[PDB]
């Protein structure tokens, strides 16, 4: 939808660019998902789907022969800086200097295409990850699953067995092949979506001990919890997809975050069986094409919501913020229009939410054009100062976080990226020279007795043909 | 000196192709040194001289005027498992995304052209850093500094502030101007050299909680610890340089390394005063051209000694290791003959400490080719399996580790690196298949009942014209 989009982006997580250098430590190229679980010991647990390394050149998953495809990776994080990213400080290897596949699958298209991590969790000192074994894949949001699979680790993550535990897909509509796993008390809840991306979502409950022991699950029939797996009823309507939950005690309020036809939601929950409050729009396909996945940070708290989001022509995964009430209510949207330069394929004058640049400047459109989505702004000349800039409505009076990613020309000596007065009159700034990799410039600043703020990127020109390209721009009040 | 190099290169830490993307992360393109101490808090602090960003390209130090030249930077560690290398978790920066100079310089050569870090500790909860005054370069070797200062962070690194405490050098032959503290007991030993890498080593000694008192130092004259820093006698003789100092509980010894003429060496001593037993060599000009440096890693233990080590071409720096046995002798040497290729410049038959390879092989040679140095062996060709391989002596039924560094053309699908029998039978080998960046491979394995493996690399060139290049091969006896 052209719904706005509140949530920010923090960091390109895999991949071209990414700070992480996934690409270089463990020939992650491209990959998708980033689903998160805390270990137990202090870490994080970070599982992919299918990952293509080197020779992967994009746009969209798939690689050529030589693309070193596995079905999954596993990474690990110990970082507790969310708002800077989220490094990654291990993978599993096989050999070292490559990340292995984890959970293995046969690769024949029409039996087992490939195994997709779904969902992970730890209960005591055993990792579990949840996934699905792909039998065959049709147009976008739709594919076939055989089953849905536990497997799980003794050693943090180390290494892996395959459990026997499954839910079959009898006849295509398995409710509980995509799952969500979310534990509180002693307790795992357990939602499940049929493949694909189309129905509706169900709930289970298993004690935390009892997560291999399909006997030991309940489900949610509408009335109460039985026995039968046959009795499930949605708890939330289609269409939902791949599907993330947390227990956030800020709000005391279980979040759900998925793909929901376009875009990506959060809905809230006292209880998993519901009631499911009204979808808020997290991030929209206007501003961020072909999203999809959606997982909750283990260790957000406070209000503030770290989620990963994968996306289709980048095929790689990005760290999002956004931030809620103790309502479990999106607060401080991003204030900045069109953030990702998605919306428009020219400029505007500056005004009413629009960009606008000094010559010569304009939006580059091609596929993975953008850090993300396919759009991003640029700037060129050779001669003074040029900018690309936007008018922003602020509260007199508030702090402010301005982020956003940039790169120049090698031959770049002197640009800033802030925020300034309708005058052009610099509030706060920063001042680069020449950046390779895109890089996430980030400036808080008080607003000060003033409505507008014009938040802007630029370069000096004066020493030659320069140019500098911007996306992602984020303007959010702090607390 | 054409003496053999025991030590194995681990991982490069800083610029192009290192696993920590420091280029990306903080615009650390190329820099050197990397001075190393515990922070006191569970983290390594590591300290650079003259760094440069994106516009860099070598070879040597230096940039075009927009090469973002800072006097130094400082990033910081957490990773207890070098073996793999040495994860940066954190760099002091400003503005994010940027490494910032911490020890300011006014950059107007024969005045103050730079400020550069020599060895850092730290006392309680603060940091402190030495540093050397630069007024002017000379020829290589030879500098004139104007003063060691020190510089002290109470927030583990975040900020710093510029001491009062200098030791001037009025006459140019100051002996404390580029320092390296060592902390035992209470006591920090205060090595010392003049500018430059022409004159020989002296020691002071200060109580830890005085530091930055000039009045508590006193100064080893040969027969005593005195008042005057002019009765400081040298411990070790000309020629030395830049410096560490490593107390190892292992051997029970003090350890020290530096660039002494053209080769890095290591002696040790009881007692910091000496005596100090002969060089052994740890590092040669003729395996590692313009090599300099050599900084321990403040959580070496158990005999496994890691440090760090700059390169002139390649203006980056490199994590290496050796191994002593209790006595604090050299043990478990780099088996391999001419690992990083640099000795000639075309292969030989494979026997006698020469490399081989297929058709289309050789050396390639050019300033900063290699992962390190000038050289790097390459194969290429579009039939069957193409290798390149050394025959290596070793004890039978001993077990070794093989590590190396490779990169292929992004259309290889399938090579192997490893150890086989002469017979060309593989002992242990890993595959890869398509490698971007240089990347390290390990592999561990029993010699088993024979005195002599071939190491290797290779490509299978079927699928088109394919290539790999090989760089810095190291076999040592595990342990
Ligand atoms: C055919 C396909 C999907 O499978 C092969 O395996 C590689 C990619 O695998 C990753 O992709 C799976 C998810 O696939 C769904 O998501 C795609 C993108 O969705 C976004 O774009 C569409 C179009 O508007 C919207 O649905 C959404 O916003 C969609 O096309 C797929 O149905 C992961 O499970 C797996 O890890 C490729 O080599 C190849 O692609
Ligand atoms: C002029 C110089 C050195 O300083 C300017 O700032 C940048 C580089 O600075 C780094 O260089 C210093 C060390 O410089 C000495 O090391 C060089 C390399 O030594 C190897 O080559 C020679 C000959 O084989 C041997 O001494 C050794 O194996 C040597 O030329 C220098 O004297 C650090 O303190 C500093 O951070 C550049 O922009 C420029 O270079
Ligand atoms: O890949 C990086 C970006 O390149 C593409 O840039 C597109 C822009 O390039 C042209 O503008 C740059 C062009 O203008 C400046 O020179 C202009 C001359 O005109 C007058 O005669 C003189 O005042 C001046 O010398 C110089 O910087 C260069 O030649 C323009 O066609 C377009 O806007 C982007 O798509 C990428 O992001
Ligand atoms: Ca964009
Ligand atoms: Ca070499
Ligand atoms: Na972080
Ligand atoms: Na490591």
């Amino acid at each position: 939808t052209t719904s706005r989009t509140p949530a920010t982006v923090v960091e390109k997580l895999t991949g071209p660019d990414a700070p992480n250098n996934t690409w270089g430590r463990w020939d992650i190229k491209a990959t998708d998902l980033g689903i998160m679980w805390d270990d137990g010991a202090g870490h994080v647990l970070t599982a992919f789907g299918n990952t293509f390394g080197n020779s992967w050149t994009g746009p969209g998953g798939g690689a050529p022969p030589n693309g070193n495809w596995r079905s999954n990776v596993l990474v690990r994080s110990s970082d507790g800086d969310l708002a800077d990213g989220m490094l990654f400080d291990w993978a599993a290897q096989g050999p070292q200097g490559v990340a292995r596949e984890i959970i293995p699958s046969k690769k024949i298209n029409g039996v087992e295409i490939t195994t997709i991590p779904t969902t992970g969790i730890s209960v005591g000192k055993r990792q579990y990850l949840g996934f699905m074994s792909v039998k065959q894949w049709g147009p976008p949001g739709v594919w076939d699953t055989n089953f849905a699979g536990i497997a799980y680790s003794d050693d943090g993550g180390g290494t892996w067995k395959v459990s026997d535990t499954r839910w079959e897909n009898a006849d295509g509509h398995d409710p509980f092949q995509m799952q969500a796993w979310v534990q509180k008390g002693g307790t795992i809840y357990v939602f499940g979506t049929q493949n694909g991306r189309n129905g509706p979502a169900s709930v289970a409950k298993v004690p935390a001990s009892k997560l291999l022991d399909k006997s030991a699950f309940r489900y949610w029939n509408g009335t109460d919890w039985s026995r039968k797996e046959s009795d499930a009823v949605p708890v939330m309507d289609a269409p939902m997809s791949e599907m993330s939950v947390q227990y956030d005690a800020y709000s005391k309020r279980f979040l759900m975050m998925t793909l929901s036809g376009e875009d990506i939601i959060m809905r809230t929950a006292t209880a998993p069986e519901g009631p499911w409050t009204p979808a808020q729009t997290v991030a929209s396909s206007t501003d961020y094409p072909a999203l999809y996945g959606g997982y909750f940070h283990p260790w957000n708290k406070d209000g503030e919501i770290y989620f990963t989001m994968s996306q289709w022509n980048p095929y790689n995964v990005y760290l999002m913020r956004l931030r809620i009430d103790r309502d479990g209510n999106i607060i401080d949207p991003n204030l900045v229009t069109d953030a990702s330069f998605e919306r428009s394929t020219t400029l505007g004058d500056g005004t009413n939410g629009t960009w606008a640049a000094k010559p010569n400047s304009g939006i580059d459109n091609a596929p993975a054009a953008g850090f993300t989505g396919d759009h991003r702004a640029f700037v060129r000349y050779n001669s003074g100062w040029r900018d690309i800039w936007q008018d922003v409505a602020v509260e007199r009076g508030a702090k402010y976080r301005l982020t956003g990613f940039l790169r120049t020309s090698v031959n770049s000596d002197n640009g800033f990226f802030g925020a300034r007065t309708l005058d052009g009159v610099p509030i706060g700034e920063i001042n680069f020279h020449s950046v390779g990799a895109w890089t996430r410039f980030t400036v808080e600043f008080d607003a000060g007795d003033r409505d507008a703020v014009q938040v802007f990127g630029g370069v000096w020109t004066n020493s030659g043909d320069i140019w500098m390209q911007l996306d992602d721009v984020s303007l959010t009040k702090v607390r």
